[PDB]
């Protein structure tokens, strides 16, 4: 059983790395050919792996692990043509939330794995876990990396916890984004009253799409959010101050999306999703 | 009848300059002793400006115009002390609202400001337009007719709270949003922005009311057409002023609206959206 996984990054170059301790064949593919130096821990023995371009990749891999950022999908998608067969297992290590993918096995993966990636260096923080769709080929791919440190949590069905990622997401990506601001910005009152509001649109959402969540929800992730130090950024926050592009169509997007979709009233996503999808389109 | 202008900026020096023309004597007040720079339209040739410092000043004035920004105003008054005696006219030529109870005088009104100019260092460069809105009583009578012979255009209004909560609304709309979406106008060019702004503006429309202002979608419309007829290079002041990383006139503009939405206890969460975010980053730049 083959396996590629398609963006050096953070995650996909932690999970390369684990994969290749039992699974020494998995190959990890960027648009050019390169070393990453990585970290398993911070001040960890530094470890080379290797990077193969595209073009270096002449055969098919029976499962195929995206690791790019959303906004990024569309790029690799061609390149599948000729790295994946009819029945390859594609799986998107990413966040938000296939369609675009001409292939008839596609899981959305939740992705629970800490790193960051800094110029061709990943340093690995915490944490190891995908999230997928329990199916026969999910299965037998949880099987193949049992030796490894990747721990492949298999869902009966896999909406909840997609779901509810997002919900996190929204909530605290969208203040410290459209804020410019650690997540210390929501030591000021208004900011949280927002946060909460714009959790409750998200959950109004996630309840007409057909998810169990409720106000409850909203108060566990409120409860998380409490716990983050000052310090602390949010992808989506560091991707605006580095005047990069954002992962906000997949996320506060598709929320939007899915809220006109069931004529929802939802002014707080309404107005995030308007000023982030600004930005973005000012960064094209 | 003698003028001070305190506030040697964008409009208080087109103010001082203009009335300056017809009344010599009209004299403009800032911190500090100076001659600025002043342009009557761009590429304009220079004109002079002079500027007496507080220390300069051993009279009164029957009418200050006191043209600074809103969270400048606190600075001003105990100035006032020295320049006013109990009857002034003392004209607040200022964005926003809920200040004037802050000045410790009795003959204190609000003006409107339709007067577009920039401020760089000491030199002020006029764009367009020099009128002000006041509201209509005996003494505004009295100055409309004293700089009649100027280009000032003092317009008194039988009601001034309708022409000043227009200005905050229109503020409201797109300073908000050029300044949250670090962008020129040019952001509305976005649906999604434009359909966030009238939806701020009904925000605004509906605190207007539980004001008592006749303010409706009308209204709202009128405003959005406004906006429709600026270039995309156009700025706001709220927008410089937040990419310059200065304090932002905030606080008196969507915080007034802001505040007064809780004491009706009104549902305005566009207004609470933006009002979030202008309010963090100012507590973060004080
Ligand atoms: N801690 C984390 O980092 C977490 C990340 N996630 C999610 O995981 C996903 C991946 O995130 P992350 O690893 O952080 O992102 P990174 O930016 O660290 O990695 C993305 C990688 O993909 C590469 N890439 C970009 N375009 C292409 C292409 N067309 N073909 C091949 N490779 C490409 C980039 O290379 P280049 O350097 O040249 O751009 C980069 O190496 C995101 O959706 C994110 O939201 C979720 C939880 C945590
Ligand atoms: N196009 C425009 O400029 C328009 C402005 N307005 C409104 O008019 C008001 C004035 O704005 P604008 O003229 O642009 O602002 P500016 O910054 O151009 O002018 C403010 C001036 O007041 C001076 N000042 C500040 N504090 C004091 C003090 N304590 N004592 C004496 N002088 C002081 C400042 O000094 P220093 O030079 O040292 O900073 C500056 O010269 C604002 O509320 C604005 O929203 C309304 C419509 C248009």
């Amino acid at each position: 059983l083959s396996v590629a996984i398609i963006g050096p990054g953070a995650v996909g170059t932690t999970i390369a790395y684990e994969l290749q301790q039992s699974l020494p064949h998995t190959t990890l593919i960027g648009r050019h050919a390169k070393t990453i130096t990585y970290y398993t821990v911070p001040h960890a023995p530094a470890q080379d792996i290797v990077v193969k371009g595209y073009e270096d990749v002449t055969n098919t891999f029976d499962v195929i692990i995206i690791a790019v950022k959303t906004h990024q999908l569309d790029a690799v998608i061609p390149h599948l043509t000729y790295l994946a067969h009819e029945d390859t297992l594609i799986i998107l290590a990413q966040n938000g939330y296939l369609e675009h993918i001409p292939f008839k096995n596609v899981c959305q993966a939740v992705v629970y794995i800490s790193g960051q990636k800094k110029g061709d260096v990943v340093t690995h923080f915490r944490d190891y876990q995908l999230r997928i769709q329990d199916n026969a080929l999910t299965r037998q791919f949880r099987d193949l990396v049992q030796d490894s440190q990747i721990d492949i949590v298999l869902e009966a069905n896999i909406q909840q916890a997609i779901w509810y990622k997002l919900l996190v997401n929204l909530g605290i990506n969208s203040i410290t984004a459209l804020g410019r601001q650690t997540v210390a910005i929501m030591h000021n009152p208004e900011i949280r009253i927002l946060c909460r509001q714009l959790l409750l649109d998200g959950c109004r959402v996630a309840q007409a799409e057909g998810l169990n969540f409720s106000e409850q929800t909203v108060d566990t992730i409120m409860t998380i959010y409490q716990g983050y130090p000052d310090e602390m950024g949010t992808s989506m926050y560091y991707d605006i101050v580095h005047q990069q592009p954002l992962e906000v169509e997949a996320i506060q997007g598709f929320i939007y999306r899915r809220a006109r979709e069931h004529n929802l009233d939802t002014p707080y996503l309404d107005t995030i999703y308007s000023f982030l999808r600004a930005y973005q389109q000012n960064e094209g």
